[PDB]
C-alpha cells in the first residue's frame, strides 16, 4: 500500500519521523566534530530527537488505524524531551549566568504547568480556552524569567560562540515555540468540533522546527567553535 | 490505538521505559568523556539501565495484557541490576564489602520477593527485608566501611553512592508498605517502583557519570 | 516464504538497491574515520541519504510485491528527504569556493522543489504527463544554469577542486537519468511501470551510492596527503 | 503474563540469557579500556557471549514451548563458540611457546572430539555411558596436551598479565569446563527418565561460568596490565 | 520446536549464517587494530560478510518452508558479493601494479560472466553443461588475466605486507573459489538435482571465501600495523 497523498495529515506524521531519524543520527555521529564543551548538548539533542523518532512511529499509527489526533502521545513526548530542551537551555545559561541552576528549576516548573494546561485542553478535562490561557502563562512565566525576572542577572558577553547559543534559544523558545499554541489555536478555539488536520499539521512542523533546527543550529555554533579553537 | 490516560499505571510504565532507553543511550555515549579511571563505572551505569529497559517492556506489556502486577519480571530485574550497582561501589578492604553487601542486597530482595509472591505472610518479610538494606548501610559506618578512602572525586562519588542506597532506596520499601502494608494496592505500588527505578538508576548514574566528567576535565587542565 | 521471484524482474532490481543503500550507508558511516574533520560532515550526509533511502527502498519494494503498483508517493517522499540533503553536501564544498555559498543553496533548493513538484504531479495525475515534464526541466536546467553561468561562476586546496567538478558532473550527467526514466514511462504516448521503475532505481544507485563514492575518493586522498606535514 | 517463578529452568533461561546479553556489551564497548595488546581477546570474548545470547533465545524458546531440552540449539552453540575459546587459548598459548600452532589444532580436535560424543549421547545417536566416555577422552586429551604433553613446553612468565592469562585458561579448562560432564552424568547416567531440569540448570551455570566469568578474567588481567603499562 | 538435527543442509545454513554474523562483527570492530593503509579492506571484508547474513537468513527461511534450493537468493547474494571482493582485489593490486584499474574491469567482466552462466543453468534458463561451460570460462578468465595476462606487468617486494595480500588474493582466485564449480558439478553435473551436495558445499565455499579470505587481509592487517607502530 503506497503512501496516501489524500493523507496529508499521515504524510506529514511521515516526513517527520523520517525527519527525526536522520537528525537522531546526526547529532549522534557529528559528536566528534566538537569539543568536550559540546559534546553532551549534541547527545541532549540527538537524544530528543530519538525519544520523537519512536513517539512519531506511534502517533503515525494511530492516525492512521483510527484518524483521532494522538494527544496522549503527543503530550507524552513533550512530557519527556521539554525537560531536557530545558537542560540545554540550563547547559548554555551556566557559561553566562550565575542563576542558572535556579532558573532551571523555574524554567521547569513553567514547562510543567504549560503542558499540563495544554493537555487538560485537548483530553476534555477541562475548557478549551481557559485551559489555553493557563498554559500561555505556562510559557509566558518562563520567558518572563528568562529575560526579565531572575534571569536579568547576568548577560556576561564574554564569547561569541556562548552569544550565539544564548541568541538561538531566546529565538526558539519565543517565536519557535510560538508554533504549538498558534496549533493548539487553530485546532481548538475557532469555532466549536475540532480542525484536526491543521492541529497536527502545526505541531508537526513545531516539532521539526523546535526539535531537529535548533538542534542543528547548537551543532553548527560547536562546530564552528570546536574549529576555532583548533587553530590556535 | 492513542495510548489510553486513564490507565496511570501504564503510563508510568511507558515514561520509565523510555527514561530508561534514553540513560543507556547517555551513558554509552558520554563515556568519551571520562578518563580511563571512569569509563568502566559509566559502562555498569548504561547496562543497569539496558537490562532494566527491556524488563520494562516486559512489565509495560503484562499490565495493559492482564492487569496484574510483573512481580517476578520486577524482581528477575533487581536480582540482575541490583548486584552490578553494588559492583559500583567496589570499583571505588574492598572485596570483604562488596561480599557483604551483595549479601545484603540477597537477602533484602529474597524477603520482598517471599511476601509479594506469598511464601511468607508481608509483615515478617518486610523486617528480614528491611534488616538485609539496613545490614548494607550499617556496613557503610562502623563495620568493614571505616576506611577512609584517600581522593576528593572519589569522595564524592563514594558520598553520592553513600546517600542513594540511604535516601534513594527508601522509596522501595515505602512501595512495599503501600501496597501491602496500608488499610492489595497494585496501582500506588507500582507507581511507587517505577518513581524508585526512575531515580535510582538514571539519577545516581548521572551522579557518577557527573563526578567522572568533572574529575577528568580538571585533569587534563593540570596537564599543561 | 519461497524464493524470490525471478520472473519479477522489477522487484531482483527493488531488493538489490536496497541492499546496495544498506552496505552504501554502512560503508560512508564507518569510513569517516579514514577522513578530516574537513570530510566527516560530507560524510555523514552522505550516509543519511543512503539510510533514508534504503527505509524508503523497503516500502518501496513491499508496495511492487503485494499489489504491483508504482510507488510513486514512497518514490516521491524519498526524493523530497534526499535531494536537499545532496544540496546541503554542494552547499559545504561550495563553502570553500565561493562566499556566495549560501545564496546558491537557497536557489538549488527552490529549483529542486520545482522539479520534484512538477514531476509529482505529472505521475500523480495532478497536472498532465508532458507539460509536467517541462516544468520538471525547467527546475532541473535552472540548477545546472545557476551553478556553470550566473552566480555558481567563482573560483591552497587541490581536493575541493576535484569535488566541484564531481558535482558539475554529477547534477547534469547523473541526474538525467531521471527525467529519462520519466519520459520512459510516461512519454511513450498506459504507462510504462517497469521501466519507468528499473530506471529510478538505476539512478538511485548511481547518484547516492557512486556520488558518495565520489566525495570519499577525494576526502580520503586529501585526509592521508595533508597528513604527510 | 508475568513470568512463571515455579518453571525454575525456565528463569534460569531468562537470567542466563540476559547476562549474554550484558557480557557481550561489557566486553565490546570496553575494548577502549585495553591496548592493541588485549582487544582481540575482547572482541572474540564478545563474539562468545554474542553468539550465546541469540542461541539462549531459540535454547528458552523450545523449553517454554515445548518442556523438551534443547539439545540441538545447545551443541549448535557450543560448536560455534568453543572453537573461539580454544582460538582464544591459542592467542595466550602464542606468548608462551613455539608449539602454539600446533596445540591449537590438538585441541581444536580434542573438543570435536568430545562435543561429537557428547551430542551423540543425548541424540540418542550412541549409548549414554560410551558416548560419555569417548566425550571424557577428548576432553582429558585437551587437558593432557597443555600439562603434560606439547604444553609443557614453557610456563615463560614473559609478562606478569601473559602470565595471569595462561593460569587463568589453565584453571578454567579445568575447573570451569567440568561443570559441563557433571551436568550431563546429572541428567543422564543417574536415573530411571533423563532428569532433564537439572542437566538444563548445570549447563546455563556452566555456560555462565566460562563465557561471563572467565571473560570477565580476561578483562580484569588486560585492563590492569594496559592501565600500568601506560604509566 | 528444537533445530531438526535431520536437515543436515538446514543445520548447514544456520552455522554459517551465525559465522557471516560473527564475521561482520569481528571485521568492523577490528579496524581499530589496523592503520588508514587497511581500515577500508576490513570494512569491504565487513560488508561482504554483512551481505551474505542477510541473504543466509532468507536463503534458510526457503530451505525449511520448501524445501527447494534458493538459487535466486544464493545468486543475488553472489551479485553483490563477488563485485566487492573484486573491489578488495582491486585495492590488493593498486600497491603493486600501475594496470590495476584495467584489472578491475577486466575482473568484473569475468565475474558476470561466470554468475550469469551458473545461474542460466541452475534457473533452468539454459542447458546445465554449457552454462557450465561458459560460467567456468568466465572464471579461468579471471585467472587468466591475473597470472598471465595484464597481471604479469609487476609484483611487489615494496612491502612484504601487501606481497602477503597480493599472495592471498592468488591463492584464493584458485583454490578458494574452486570449491564452487565443485558444488555445481555435484549437484548438476551427475545423474538424472542432488541438493544436497549442493547446498553444503556452496556454504562451505561462503564460508572459506568470505569469512576465511576475510580473516587472512585482517591477520596480514594486524601484524603490519603492529610492526609499523614499532
Ligand atoms: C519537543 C517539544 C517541545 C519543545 C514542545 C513545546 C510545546 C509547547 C511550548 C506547547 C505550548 C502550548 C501552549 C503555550 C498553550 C497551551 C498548550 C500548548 C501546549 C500547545
Ligand atoms: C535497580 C533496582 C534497585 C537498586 C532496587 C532496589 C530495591 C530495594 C533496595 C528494595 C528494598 C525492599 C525492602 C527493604 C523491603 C521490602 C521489599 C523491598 C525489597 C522492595
Ligand atoms: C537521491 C535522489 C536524487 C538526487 C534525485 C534526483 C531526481 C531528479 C533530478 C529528477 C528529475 C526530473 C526531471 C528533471 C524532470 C521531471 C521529473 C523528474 C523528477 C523525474
Ligand atoms: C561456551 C561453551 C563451552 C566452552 C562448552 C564446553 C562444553 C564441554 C567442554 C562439554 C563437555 C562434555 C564432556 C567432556 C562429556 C560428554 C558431554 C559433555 C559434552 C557436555
Ligand atoms: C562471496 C561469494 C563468492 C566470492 C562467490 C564466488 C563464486 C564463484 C566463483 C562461482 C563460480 C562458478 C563457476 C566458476 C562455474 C559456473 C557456476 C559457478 C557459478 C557456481
Amino acid at each position: 500500500g503506497d503512501l496516501d497523498i489524500s493523507d496529508t495529515v499521515g504524510v506529514s506524521f511521515w516526513l517527520v519521523t523520517a525527519g527525526m531519524l536522520a537528525a537522531t543520527v546526526f547529532f549522534f555521529v557529528e559528536r566528534d566534530q566538537v569539543s568536550a564543551k559540546w559534546k553532551t548538548s549534541l547527545t541532549v539533542s540527538g537524544l530528543i530527537t530519538g525519544i520523537a523518532f519512536w513517539h512519531y512511529l506511534y502517533m503515525r499509527g494511530v492516525w492512521i488505524d483510527t484518524g483521532d489526533t494522538p494527544t496522549v502521545f503527543r503530550y507524552i513526548n513533550w512530557l519527556l524531551t521539554v525537560p531536557l530542551l530545558v537542560v540545554e537551555f540550563y547547559l548554555i545559561l551556566a557559561a553566562c549566568t550565575s542563576v542558572a541552576a535556579s532558573l532551571f528549576k523555574k524554567l521547569l516548573a513553567g514547562s510543567l504547568v504549560m503542558l499540563g494546561a495544554g493537555f487538560a485542553g485537548e483530553a476534555g478535562l477541562a475548557p478549551v480556552l481557559p485551559a489555553f490561557i493557563i498554559g500561555m502563562a505556562g510559557w509566558l512565566y518562563m520567558i518572563y524569567e528568562l529575560y526579565m525576572g531572575e534571569g536579568k542577572a547576568a548577560v556576561s558577553t564574554a564569547s561569541p560562540a556562548v552569544n550565539s547559543a544564548y541568541n538561538a534559544m531566546m529565538m526558539i523558545i519565543v517565536v519557535g515555540w510560538a508554533i504549538y499554541p498558534a496549533g493548539y489555536a487553530a485546532g481548538y478555539l475557532m469555532g466549536g468540533g475540532v480542525y484536526a488536520s491543521n492541529l497536527n499539521l502545526i505541531y508537526n512542523l513545531a516539532d521539526f522546527v523546535n526539535k531537529i533546527l535548533f538542534g542543528l543550529i547548537i551543532w553548527n555554533v560547536a562546530v564552528k567553535e570546536s574549529s576555532n579553537a583548533k587553530l590556535l
